């Protein structure tokens, strides 16, 4: 059975959490209970494979920073989640983007460009000006909601097809 | 920051999950989706001393029943858990104790038992006899139900309490 080792990542309440929760238990948490670190084993059919996924869910908060360089080591592929009504948060992915290619020692790291909370009116984050940062990273970008579920799947299992097309 | 590694074991469907779901996001899971393992971290204050908790919640099934002598060796205390309404599961207790002892060589390994789903009225296992079977181990016992949360930051508070007293 082939295992991925899957690190969900991004700035504080981008909905790390509550994307894991979605595709994990189908149903979505309203509360913001701040992250130190979960982690899920789930086993999935990904294109007629049983995979093991090894899901990491990752604090955001800044006071856990130096918890990063382990996980970014273990790591084989990374979700870098922003939130379409957060700016911060999506000038943070290029900092999340840089600190994994630098532990790992590699420009061509399995990753995802994610933009959460595409359900939200209140977007700040052009839907052009992820995929043009998506593209200068060689990267897929999908918009994802885990209160609806849109993308949701589709974010993890590119995520696992990313490690698989990579190896 | 004193940290405490709890590990929740018992048979099949006894409601593992649930309580730690509970404690840790105030949410009652209704699915069985069965375990294969899941870690989480938690921030609490018992006593008026902060607590970080990493607590395991691990596989009934016993297809991973191999899986037991690591986290039996780092785990520092155990919640060994029951069902009130499922005669078996509080029959599969002696196993888990037997084998948490043998792995730490110890009669001294802290430990609670729990009587969980207390809100059911179809139960089978009265309170004496899992009164008498802790009292033979030496160990708390406490009823609870991951459903109106009834015992549940009672059964884990008191084994951090038995790890204290241990250490
Ligand atoms: N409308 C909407 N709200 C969301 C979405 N995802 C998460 N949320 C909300 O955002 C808040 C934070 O979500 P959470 O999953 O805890 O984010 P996080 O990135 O894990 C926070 P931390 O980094 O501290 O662990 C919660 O109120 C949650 O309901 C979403 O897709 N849409
Ligand atoms: N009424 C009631 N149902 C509960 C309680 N605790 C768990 N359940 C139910 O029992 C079923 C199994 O619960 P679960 O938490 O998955 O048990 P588990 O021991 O973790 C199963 P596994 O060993 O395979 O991981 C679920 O349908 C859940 O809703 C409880 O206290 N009261
Ligand atoms: C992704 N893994 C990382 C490790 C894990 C967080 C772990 N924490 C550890 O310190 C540890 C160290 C060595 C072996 C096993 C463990 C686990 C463990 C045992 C007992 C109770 C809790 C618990 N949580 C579980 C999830
Ligand atoms: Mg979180
Ligand atoms: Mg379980």
């Amino acid at each position: 059975m082939t295992e991925y080792k899957l690190v969900v990542v991004g700035a504080d309440g981008v909905g790390k959490s509550a994307l894991t929760i979605q595709l994990i238990q189908n149903h979505f948490v309203d509360e913001y209970d701040p992250t130190i670190e979960d982690s899920y084993r789930k086993q999935v059919v990904i294109d007629g494979e049983t995979c093991l996924l090894d899901i990491l869910d990752t604090a955001g908060q800044e006071e856990y920073s130096a918890m990063r360089d382990q996980y970014m080591r273990t790591g084989e592929g990374f979700l870098c989640v922003f939130a379409i009504n957060n700016t911060k948060s999506f000038e943070d992915i290029h900092h999340y983007r840089e600190q994994i290619k630098r532990v790992k020692d590699s420009e061509d790291v399995p990753m995802v460009l994610v933009g959460n909370k595409c359900d939200l009116p209140s977007r700040t984050v052009d839907t052009k000006q992820a995929q043009d940062l998506a593209r200068s990273y060689g990267i897929p970008f999908i918009e994802t909601s885990a209160k609806t579920r849109q993308g949701v799947d589709d974010a993890f299992y590119t995520l696992v097809r990313e490690i698989r097309k990579h190896k």
